[PDB]
C-alpha cells in the first residue's frame, strides 16, 4: 500500500541528493584550503556546510554562509524531510558529518522522506570516502 504521491517528492530527492553531492565536493574542495576538516550541520528542516574560524589549529566551528548565503542551506527541494544516523538531526554546536582535505569521509546514512506522506523515496551511504551511495528508499541501507 502506498499514498500514490509520491513522483514529485521522489524527483526532489534525486535533485537534493545531485545538490547535497555537489555541495558535498564544495567541502572537500574547502577543507583542503581552512587548514581543519570541513563539516555539514543537519536539523530535517535545514543543513549546512561549516568550517574553522578564529584558528586552523585547533577543533572551531562557523557556518559556511559568507558568500553561500541561503545556498548552504534549505534551498534544494519543497516536497521532503530528512534524517540521518549514526549521528542525528538536531540543531548542535557543531555539525553532524566532517570530511578531510583528502576526501576521506566521517561514516553515515541520510535517507530522504515525502514531506506530503511520510514515505521514504532515497538514501545515502557513507563507508569513509567521497562521494556517497545513492540508493531507492532503504534497498543497499538496512
Amino acid at each position: 500500500m502506498a499514498y500514490g504521491r509520491e513522483d514529485v517528492a521522489n524527483t526532489r530527492a534525486r535533485e537534493t541528493a545531485a545538490r547535497f553531492t555537489a555541495a558535498l565536493e564544495l567541502a572537500i574542495d574547502r577543507a583542503t584550503l581552512s587548514g581543519q576538516p570541513v563539516g555539514i550541520h543537519f536539523s530535517d528542516s535545514a543543513w549546512r556546510i561549516m568550517v574553522p574560524g578564529k584558528t586552523p589549529s585547533a577543533w572551531r566551528w562557523v557556518p559556511l554562509q559568507e558568500d553561500a548565503a541561503d545556498e548552504s542551506q534549505n534551498d534544494w527541494d519543497e516536497e521532503l524531510s530528512i534524517h540521518l544516523q549514526p549521528f542525528k538531526p538536531d540543531d548542535s554546536n557543531q555539525p553532524q558529518v566532517v570530511i578531510l582535505a583528502d576526501g576521506q569521509i566521517t561514516p553515515f546514512s541520510l535517507l530522504m522522506a515525502n514531506a506530503g506522506t511520510g514515505e521514504p523515496l532515497l538514501t545515502l551511504v557513507c563507508s569513509g570516502s567521497w562521494p556517497l551511495d545513492q540508493t531507492l528508499a532503504r534497498d543497499t541501507r538496512p
